[PDB]
């Protein structure tokens, strides 16, 4: 059959509204890992097929099938005979079927957490950016078109939106926010550390006792033409111990089982390793951006002092004390308005807020 | 069954808005290679069928089927007997089933990257073309029809849109853009090099040790009537080594397996080679266009100096110093407006911007 | 099952807007050949059934089925025995299964190319007919109904649309178009040559070594009652060589296989030959029309000089010098407006353009 | 399963707009023959079942099934033994499975051609009736309701629609139409001859060597209770020659096969013969109508001279010379307006055109 | 499975607009007989099952199944032995499977013809009732609600609708209609005779040689408890002659086949006989209504002379000569307006037409 779900993918992939730069790799990460996880445990609707001997009546084949899938499997390159005891034969032991498809779902969830941390944390800060942005937005969606306001366009932002934002600041500033920028940079630290932990989980996945995977080694093998049977690891043909019961208890034998899933798993561990290390390095530089921002803060004002330089007629109020009134809170939320509404609609907003800021400072 | 997906193909094939010339062969390339890849690994919902001997009970047939698919296969033209050892029989060894259907998906993704590079890079440059184009666009969609503005049509562009664009330039020009044209031509260099690398991946695909494919050789064979068995390569009937286990370990035999997929794969490697070399040569000339543009730049102004020659009443301001004010940034974004909105609506825009450009120069 | 796709057929069959006369046989050709191709390789969801002898266990039947389909088949009229060697038996050898269903898809694509050549070429010429036609169109869709403009109807075309068209000509005429008519007639030459090449591909299809098909011979046989077995070619019952492997290598035998597809293929090669030769002869006369047009050009003006003869009040400007101003470019685009908008709405447009043409000549 | 397609049947059955009287039996003919054809080759999703002897293993049953379907079948009434040689047994030979379901599709197409001839031919004539009719139509759809125009209703047709039609005549009359009526009557001759040829194809279908079908003979048999086995023709139980291969080559035997399709085919050849002869005789009288029209032409004016007799106030212009101005072209297009818009809305149009016709004559 | 088609049943069952009294039993008749016919030949997706003896291998069971269905079957009450020869055993011979399900479809079509006769015939008469009724209808749908016209309501019908109808009469009366009432009563004669012929076809169906069916006999048996086996006719268990072929030719035997369809067929021949005789007697009285109408015609005017008796203020014009002007044509179309629009909206129309009728008489 075929399964194509457009809508549910569009829910996370689209619906929640933000343009946040490359923080939307949480949005797409959840989709990739969620779809891969839900696809693998779907078993491509036979995971494993086996050689079980002549006289089994085919209700046992459908048994030794699972009993090989559930109980572990192992591998030996072939011609070593079987070795002996339980050890040298079981030395290389490949069962990651138990982990991978579920631990991916867990991965995806742990990529979704940081957004939740940011929503709950901004609701803790007291000043909601979602409402403000969606407001000044549609203010800019209405009268951008209307020709009645252009020569007035500057004075239009003065009354209606700028009093809304500048009014929200008065309420928030009395409740648990001068700090909301700090809360944001903690959110992005959590983003980075989360990414690296996920990557490390990919590495330590499979089993650390038998190697570990990271891409340029595997591609540095395949592209040398080492396949599997001559590379000594990661096989597609696995022997399977097997146990009946009689008054002689164990009665174990070895039945080799061709193994399909191992053709997918290491075709997508070459991709998904590159893509997770990419999400890691693009998420970790975004963090140092904001520690730099939070630290220097004298060059955090370059964008605002830049917008105030266009400033038709440049009326009166001085520069510094405007930052004295706006400094802790608004200096951030402006860096948010520029990121969503665009650039030019923000400059009008921050040049209007300079005119009406008196009573507060 | 039948699978027909119109919508998801229309998402990439349509939804993101641009007319960029023959840069939309990334758009269609992703569709061709993505659909081919997703179709091949669908196995036309039997990949390979085999001759396995008389006494197997049909749970082994369904085994030696995979065990032949997963483990490699090879070919010998027939009547050579089997030769001997492991080598002369395995000399020509055909397994590209492992690579092709997945490496196509990887291809498609690597065709989608350059668009991403251009979006992220223009967001780095500071001046967003998407917003501007979509703005002056619907400005031209509203009052193109309205009869109240025609004798005023020139003066209409003066106030409303031209102040928007010409205002965006003031903001961008202070932040990391005189260069956005250079960023664009780097994007197109990446486009070309990406295309040629993809083509080279097609060539080196299959296995370089046993020939390599490029079209006029294969068609230069088929159209001479060499099929396969007499051309010595690329078969549809492949022998398959096979291994049981007993106290005598290997016990290998040879069971020839009729092989269906090889009827598709080299029907679409004749097409897809031509089509990739075409995308290559149409993408590589588009690049030299922009290096020429970026270099000479005295003949990059021919279109603007051309629009200013229609110029009703040709009021006052001289020619050169207009380019002195507009030169680095706007000279590009105009070449973008002409490409999307059409030609005649752009000439009005660039003849209006000449009138209101004073304060900035 | 049943597959009925209305929408995707309506996309090519309808969506792209033009009335171009019998150039829409590219539009319908792509549909016929695409649907036939996609239907044939669907195998009418058994291509071939065979007689394979008594003791095969039905996993071999499902093998010799393909091994007969993939490896070639041949035919002998029956009672000749088998002849001998490999030659006299294989003299008539029927395998076109490999070619036909795919080479049809290739056909269809090569019918779609010329439209692409025309779009890209008109975008090279500098003056876009699509925008202009869709503009003066909906200008004629709005105020055709409105009763306020009829006595003014002539003066209505004067201001709004005619300045748009006549303004586009000023821009184009400075960039790489006096020639757009020539580009068009090259497009139609490509149309004709493309058609004849496709037809010749039908002929040389099957195999030229064993006859070739063209309709009045086949119908000139069937309607004489020659079927197949007595006509010596084109059978529905084909013998199939077959090869096992043992220490005696070849072990070939002959197993006759009833062959279904051959009932479809030559029911639609009687139709599709007629229909391609029709598309050829209707496409090739359309070409000589435009070479005649491009050559004489004194009788290319008959339609315009005809429209200017209705001409209420026939004000002032002389005849010839109007053509001197309009000659190279507009004389074409008018022959385009007449073809899409209809006839009477074009006459108003070309009688209005005579009034406002002064400044340009 | 069940297949019900409403929309595609509604496309031809409805969408193209015309009321043309009983020329819409092309419209419905295409539907009947197309649906019958597509239903028969669907095989009622077993065409033929057979008696094949005891020891065949059921992969041969599924062979001799086709090999009987593809290779011909014959019939003998039973108890004649088998006769002998190849002739007396094969005398009556029933295979129309090869022809019927496809030749119906061909029929349907050849019913659709004449409409195409009429569209292309009217586009050759220079004056498009589709646009005009759809125009004066919605002119009559708008202000039929509006109460502001009734006492003015006559004067309403004077300005807006009548100048449109009467203006189109000026353009057409200069290009290849005084004749469009003649083109129409050639179209209807083609209609009639096409119908009779189709009917004759039904007759000569099956095989002329063994009888031929026309209804009152078959019903004149069935309703006498002659079924098949006693009527000597048209059986439901057919013997089937069959050929193996051994060192004795032919080895033919006779295996009688119950035959289902023959229960449908002559249930719908009783219907479809009546219905085609009806379409023939209703289409052939429609033709003599228009040859009469084109010939006498003094009584072709009875409808117009009839409309001019209601004529409130009957102002001035004489009768004959109005026909002198309108005679060749408009006299037809009026007989078209009466057929689509109805009758009363046409009389207003032709009584208005008498008032404004001066300048043209 | 399940098949439920609402829309196609709603097309005939609803879409064509008329209230014609009990002439809509053609509308519902077509649905009943069409659905029954299409359901029966669907075989309730096994028509007949049979006892065929022990040693048949189940590819013969699936043969003797059809060979019993196609070739006839017969019946004997049981214990008579088999009798002898071919006659006494085959005396009662039940095969109506061949006829019934198709002859029902033919029935339905022959119920649909009379509507077609009426549409074509009214289009022959020259005055189209469909347009008029649908016009004065929506005239009554608009201003019935509007409160501005009530005291004016009488004068409202005077200008707008009544001039439309009374104007159509002037055109029609000059072309082939004083007679349209006569055409209508011929249509209803055809309706009645058609109904009785259909009923007689039900009777003579099955086979007249073995009884015939009409309801009160069958129910007069079942409700006496005569079932089948003791009533001597109409069985559910039928013996089936059967023929192999050997050098002894016939080799016929008798294999009794349980027969399911016979449980449906005479459950719905009890219903459908009553329902057809009802449609007959309700359709035949509707006919004598109109012969009475057409004949006396002095009491055909009772409804109009009745409406003119309400007549506010009863202005001037006498009674009889109004009928002299309206007599042949309008006297009918009024009896049509009363049947569709209702009664009270018609009285206003016929009291308005009395006021404005002067010029015509």
């Amino acid at each position: 059959a075929i399964n194509s779900v457009n809508a549910l993918i569009s829910r996370v992939f689209v619906q929640p509204k933000g343009d946040l730069a490359d923080r939307l790799n949480s949005r797409v990460t959840v989709v990739i890992l969620a779809v891969s996880s839900a696809l693998l445990l779907s078993s491509h609707f036979d995971p494993i097929t086996c050689w079980t001997p002549a006289q089994f009546n085919a209700q046992w084949v459908n048994f030794v099938n699972q009993y090989c899938f559930v109980h572990g499997t192992y591998f030996v390159p072939l011609d070593q005979q079987l070795a002996f005891e339980e050890e040298e034969r079981t030395k290389v032991s490949i069962q990651y079927y138990q982990w991978v498809p579920y631990v991916f779902a867990l991965q995806a969830f742990l990529f979704y957490i940081p957004r939740f941390i940011w929503k709950a944390m901004i609701a803790y800060s007291g000043y909601d950016l979602a409402a403000a942005v969606k407001y000044v937005d549609r203010f800019w969606s209405e009268n951008r078109d209307k020709d009645d306001k252009f020569k007035t366009r500057l004075a239009a932002f003065e009354g209606r939106p700028s009093v809304y934002i500048w009014d929200g600041i008065r309420l928030a500033r009395k409740k648990r926010s001068r700090n909301m920028a700090l809360f944001y940079t903690l959110s992005t630290v959590w983003q980075a550390v989360n990414a690296w932990i996920q990557f490390y989980i990919l590495t330590q996945l499979l089993d650390s006792s038998i190697y570990t995977l990271w891409g340029p080694s595997i591609l540095g093998d395949l592209l040398q033409g080492n396949d599997w049977q001559t590379t000594g690891h990661f096989p597609r043909i696995v022997h399977c111990d097997f146990n009946r019961r009689r008054p002689a208890s164990v009665q174990l034998d070895t039945v080799l089982c061709v193994l399909t899933l191992n053709i997918y798993y290491e075709k997508l561990f070459i991709f998904l390793w590159f893509w997770l290390v990419f999400v890691a390095v693009v998420s970790t530089v975004n963090c140092f951006k904001w520690i730099y921002y939070l630290c220097n803060k004298t060059k955090a004002q370059k964008t605002i002092k830049n917008y105030l330089s266009t400033a038709p007629i440049k009326s009166t109020i001085s520069d510094d004390q405007f930052f004295s009134a706006l400094g802790e809170d608004g200096l951030f939320i402006m860096d948010q308005m520029a990121l969503n509404l665009g650039d030019i609609p923000a400059s009008y907003l921050t040049i209007s807020m300079r005119n009406i800021c008196q009573d507060f400072i």
